[PDB]
DNA sequence: GGGGGAAGGATTCC
DNA sequence: ATGGAATCCTTCCCCC
């Protein structure tokens, strides 16, 4: 088995970019603001040029303002980002039938019956960056190896602009010399964990007892990590369904105030609504952001669909469990449908 | 002893 | 300090 991955370098700054050209070469920051205050929210993604100080997705926008604040600053444009990449999706699927769309700017090739050897892949490989560099005008990273994490994990050490390809003997020198916090799947929480078991690279996995490292991870990370260091990891390239989809907004000032909140909530409502094309959920969850940036949120299933009308109803109601049952500010609110018929 | 769901929270990734 | 979505984990639930 063979896997190409494909990683759009910087992605929503490289779209502002290619729709305004003469901000290259210029720090750029697509930031997502909150109007609360004037430079009140934080930031989406930002250029190589603004990341190499420390300008990162996450931050907010203020902190990134201290630090460049001759930058570029624009507002994320969502809508304008999906038309462009679903372009290069469709692009890409001139390549592979099979193919999983994994985010907005990611996706996997399986190309073992399309290719030998990986000489042969990054030739392909090379296709791909060419390809979209010419019609959509867009810098990818090309990852290629024997399974997604490990395709994945290639894109990751060449971006930006880069292909790499990961060999099965170099697998294996990784899987003993390759640091755990670097592996998908593990954020901050599970490496702190896992340091504690006293596990820091791929390896170190095999000589626990499972059941010590699945009472610490869960059983799913566990097996995981497991058949990875086995050289035994090989999940299927398949294409992914949306499952659920959902708005959360951010109020002036944090309330407890139903009245104050309410607005918001069913904004967040049509919005959803509309997102929703022409799917019927089933199921609804009221998403509270509490003012320590907690999160809680109580939903609820039918048997039959949820009309916009209905939708309203029902929100109202798990608002209020959440007042009642939780007893903090809330910052954010916002809805999510799933379970669609 | 176990299969489903369903709900609430956790954690991750882009 | 935003906003979107997935996945997995525990408990609870009903029932066989
Ligand atoms: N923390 C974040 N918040 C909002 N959007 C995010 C995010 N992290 C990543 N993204 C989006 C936008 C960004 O351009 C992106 C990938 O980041 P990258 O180009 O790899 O740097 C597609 C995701
Ligand atoms: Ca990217
Ligand atoms: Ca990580
Ligand atoms: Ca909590
Ligand atoms: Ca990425």
């Amino acid at each position: 088995m063979i896997v190409l991955f494909v990683d759009f370098d910087y992605f929503y700054a490289q779209v502002e970019e290619v729709l305004n050209p003469s901000l290259k070469g210029k720090p750029v920051v697509v930031c997502v603001f909150s109007g609360r205050f004037e430079d009140s929210g934080a930031v989406a993604t930002a250029n190589y040029e603004a990341r190499k100080f420390g300008v990162k997705a996450g931050i907010p926008i203020v902190e990134a303002k201290k630090i460049l604040p001759n930058a570029v600053y624009l507002p994320m444009r969502k809508e304008v980002y999906q038309q462009v990449s679903s372009r290069i999706m469709n692009l890409l699927r001139e390549y592979s039938e099979k193919i999983e769309i994994a985010s907005i700017d990611e996706a996997y090739l399986d190309i073992s019956d399309k290719v030998r050897d990986y000489r042969e892949a990054y030739n392909l490989g090379l296709e791909i960056k060419n390809k979209i560099l010419e019609k959509e005008k867009i810098t990818v990273t090309v990852g290629i190896s024997k399974n997604k994490v490990f395709a994945k994990i290639a894109a990751d050490m060449a971006k930006p602009n880069g292909i790499k390809v990961i060999d099965d003997e170099e697998v294996k020198r990784l899987i003993r010399e390759l640091d755990i916090a670097d592996v998908p799947g593990i954020g901050n929480i599970t490496a702190e964990k896992l340091k504690k078991l006293g596990i820091n690279k791929l390896v170190d996995t095999l000589s626990i007892e499972f059941d010590k490292l699945k009472g610490m991870i869960g059983e799913a990370k566990a097996k995981y990590l497991i058949s990875l260091a086995r050289d035994e990891y090989n999940e299927p390239i398949r294409t992914r369904v949306r499952k659920s989809i959902g708005r959360i907004v951010t109020m002036k000032r944090n309330s407890r105030n139903l009245e104050e909140i309410k607005p918001y909530l069913f904004r967040a409502i049509e919005e959803s609504y509309y997102k929703l094309d022409k799917r019927i959920p089933k199921a609804i969850h009221v998403v509270a952001v509490t003012e320590d940036l907690d999160i809680v949120s109580r939903g609820r299933t039918f048997p039959h669909g949820i009309s916009k009308e209905t939708a309203y109803s029902e929100s109202v109601k798990l608002l209020q469990k959440i007042l009642e049952e939780d007893e903090r500010k809330i910052r954010r609110i916002g809805v999510r449908f799933s379970k669609f018929i």
